[PDB]
């Protein structure tokens, strides 16, 4: 059996030639609805907020890890770097380094943060080490966005995503300073104006980071404070099956504007 939300997430699919996926967590009673929410899709940079809570984990313990300069070598670049390369034979901080990859999805920052963790299986084990046991990083940018039809690596499940999002920006999964720094990223995200932002009720206040890749790939994660209600958890991931498909970032508009229906 399927419920209206799950049948109008259904039809928005069927037009959009794609696979889409949906997890929705309601922290008002814990309540979930999902739309494929155990199949696996690209993270893309979604993956990023994974490796900066990991680091924003290091922090808790390492206090002024966060203030620590990295360098960036003009080697380091890759092939979006809108921060990193006002930074090539400088530095920038882990601080520096998780804003730039969570606000401006750079790509050389993400590369660097996880370095910090030792290679992307570093990435992974502090996901396990949190108790997601799904998602999996396995390459560094800018192959970890192929988004290959069945490939596995770097992928994750709405549930999953969703869970792990709820547990890092509302839950305890990081120290009380660090909850609220990531939170803080989330919230002054300058790249999803087109995506689960653009469905939902402009009063509500929205943290996400959005993912982009091959075969289209098209996706949102998000933490969201709706009007006089418990906070909501949502994750949007979309792919197509042409390697050179165009974004679709009116597609998660659309699956948050259906999501936000009775919220």
């Amino acid at each position: 059996q399927t419920s209206a939300v799950q049948q109008k997430l259904a039809a928005l699919e069927k037009s959009s030639g794609g696979r889409l996926g949906v997890a929705l967590i309601d922290t008002a009673d814990n309540t979930q609805v999902l739309y494929r929410g155990d199949e696996r899709f690209p993270m893309c940079g979604t993956s990023k907020v994974m490796a900066a809570a990991a680091v924003l984990k290091q922090s808790e313990t390492q206090k002024q890890l966060l203030n620590q300069p990295v360098e960036i070598k003009p080697a380091d670049l890759v092939n979006y770097n809108p921060i990193a390369e006002k930074h090539v034979n400088g530095t920038m901080t882990l601080a520096e380094l998780s804003a730039a990859a969570l606000q401006y999805s750079d790509n050389t920052a993400m590369n660097k943060l996880i370095a910090q963790l030792g290679g992307p299986g570093g990435v992974t084990a502090f996901a396990r080490a949190i108790g997601d046991e799904t998602f999996r990083l396995d390459r560094t940018e800018p192959t970890l966005n192929t988004a290959i039809p069945g490939d596995p690596r770097d992928t994750t499940t709405p549930r999953a995503m969703a869970q792990t999002l709820r547990q890092l920006t509302l839950g305890h999964a990081l120290g009380e300073t660090q909850r609220a720094q990531l939170v803080t990223w989330l919230k002054g995200n300058t790249t999803g104006a087109a995506s689960i932002r653009a469905g939902l009720p402009t009063s509500w206040t929205v943290g996400d980071k959005t993912g982009s890749g091959d075969y289209g790939t098209t996706n949102d994660i998000a933490v969201i404070w709706p009007q006089g209600r418990a906070p909501l958890v949502l994750v949007t991931y979309f792919t197509q099956p042409q390697q050179n498909a165009e974004s679709r970032r009116d597609v998660l508009a659309s699956a948050a504007r259906i999501i936000a229906e009775g919220l």
